[PDB]
């Protein structure tokens, strides 16, 4: 037993990380087959970043201006192109460590692992959620851009995130691997602000199911509710509305525990209205919303890759 | 910015994981050079585990009784021996993926990454502390034993933990890689209990320094204290006594922030006596003690491997 915020094993992604330098700017790239994907702001001077014209800036860049290094060894760049907010650098060598992979654009409320990198070298791994407001709560410094987020389904790596920037509240914005931002963010150093940080209601319920599976049971009550009744409470606390689709996704955890989703909603309602009275659930003194139903089942059943 | 519970990249360890079966029992092993290390209770029937005589049980086991599988391929066992609570299986092939490695017995209050495995296959990665009471708060199911804990110093993997068992409170006990338990635990299914779960005081202070570095500053106060004065408060709250050695280890974080360790102790004292008044620090509503000073510096400076 026990329940931890748990990342995917990072080895398959570590083998894809490279360093990309253009002029004096160095960040990370992802090497898959004969392509290196990296944030297009590698071509910018610090000054360019205030108001960049990326197409105009790219005119001045040739293949040889892109220095790509895989550990200690230089890759030869034989082509380049911009797709949305990412550059694709064609190199003369297919990455021999390329795993089975897909590009996916994840939905808000889904989780993924981040392999934080600097100079093409991995620093660490942690789990994040795509928040309803299309930000993530990461850990990123100067040089981290091009660090990616991913999921693994047995042998297949689904890349869903590439790191580009930080907003106030120290939250993080970036793109899918087609270079399209999550949310309304742009890759320019100008005032941008995150919207309301809504709580992922279905994830809080999944985590309450994890707590029950682990014998943390004190918050189970004698009450039930309805979707509409619960949602009137959700709304006051900036929780996402719960739908029948959410109830259906919680079906495995409801079946394993014998607790109806609406009974668990009645427990959640009491926790939102009364707080936790200085008690903990799975060692937390707040309600956790960065575990998906699938994360709880994966962790509680010991699914491997 | 941002501050996350962050594991080491797991790739170097993933390449060392194998499956070990003896009779009907399957667990994980660690393959380094031509040796596979695994928990000795692989040789036990469920019934044996109530009161095992490991030397007597091992008489009945030969090299061929140890089925070792590295992904899909069988390793040939050419020798076996018991060292404390681990078996060492000599195989006819040196692991071609062996990293630069050391075995270290960590001190209580130090952190490490766990690569949770089942059937020799990685499930996930998370960060743990060796708690003062010589347990860890992990996430382990049936089949997880032989999962290891480690640190990386640039290219060198320091293995410090091998998973053996679960105690009440759903906490975890195991050995160093010489097969010596942390704490007084034995590898027998008989009533054993964890001692008092003391808080790692130096780690809480390190995390308060991380919060300041991140602009979470509300808890800084107008007060200072002394070691002896602070420690009279520590003791009531089951905090480890703070020593000058702890103060010296916090020197980098004190110097970076300009906040004297004793001033931060005065802030900690107010938080212990008054609580957090429903406020958060780095998104937590409790004081976090599983980041070491070195973890905070590593994360806040972007150290790579
Ligand atoms: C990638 N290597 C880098 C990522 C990190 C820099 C650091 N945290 C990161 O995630 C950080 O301090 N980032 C904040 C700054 C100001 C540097 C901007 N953010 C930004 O401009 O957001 C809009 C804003 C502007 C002014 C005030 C408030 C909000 C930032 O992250 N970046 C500016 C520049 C690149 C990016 C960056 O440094 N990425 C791009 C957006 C092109
Ligand atoms: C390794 N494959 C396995 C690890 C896991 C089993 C699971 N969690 C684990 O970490 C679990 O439920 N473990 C608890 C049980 C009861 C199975 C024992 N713990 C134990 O005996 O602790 C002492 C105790 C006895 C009775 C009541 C209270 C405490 C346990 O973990 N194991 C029994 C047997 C191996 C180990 C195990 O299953 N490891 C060994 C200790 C030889």
């Amino acid at each position: 037993s026990g329940f931890r915020k748990m990342a995917f094993p990072s080895g398959k992604v570590e083998g894809c990380m490279v360093q990309v330098t253009c002029g004096t700017t160095t960040l990370n790239g992802l090497w898959l087959d004969d392509v290196v994907y990296c944030p297009r702001h590698v071509i910018c001077t610090s000054e360019d970043m205030l108001n960049p014209n990326y197409e105009d800036l790219l005119i001045r860049k040739s293949n040889h201006n892109f220095l790509v290094q895989a550990g200690n060894v230089q890759l030869r760049v034989i082509g380049h192109s911009m797709q949305n907010c990412v550059l694709k650098l064609k190199v003369d060598t297919a990455n021999p460590k390329t795993p089975k992979y897909k590009f996916v654009r994840i939905q808000p409320g889904q989780t993924f692992s981040v392999l934080a990198c600097y100079n093409g070298s991995p620093s660490g791994v942690y789990q994040c959620a795509m928040r309803p407001n299309f930000t993530i709560k990461g850990s990123f410094l100067n040089g981290s851009c091009g660090s990616v987020g991913f999921n693994i389904d047995y042998d297949c790596v689904s890349f869903c995130y590439m790191h580009h920037m930080e907003l106030p509240t120290g939250v993080h914005a970036g793109t899918d691997l087609e270079g399209n931002f999550y949310g309304p963010f742009v890759d320019r150093q100008t005032a941008q602000a995150a919207g309301t940080d809504t709580t992922i209601t279905v994830n809080v319920l999944a985590w309450l199911y994890a707590a029950v599976i682990n014998g943390d049971r004190w918050f189970l009550n004698r009450f039930t509710t309805t979707l509409n009744d619960f949602n009137l409470v959700a709304m006051k606390y900036n929780y996402e509305p719960l739908t029948q689709d959410h109830v259906d996704i919680l079906g495995p955890l409801s079946a394993q525990t014998g607790i109806a989703v609406l009974d668990m909603c009645a427990s959640l309602k009491e926790l939102l209205q009364n707080g936790m009275n200085g008690r903990t659930i799975l060692g937390s003194a707040l309600l956790e919303d960065e575990f998906t139903p699938f994360d709880v089942v994966r962790q509680c059943s010991g699914v491997t890759f």
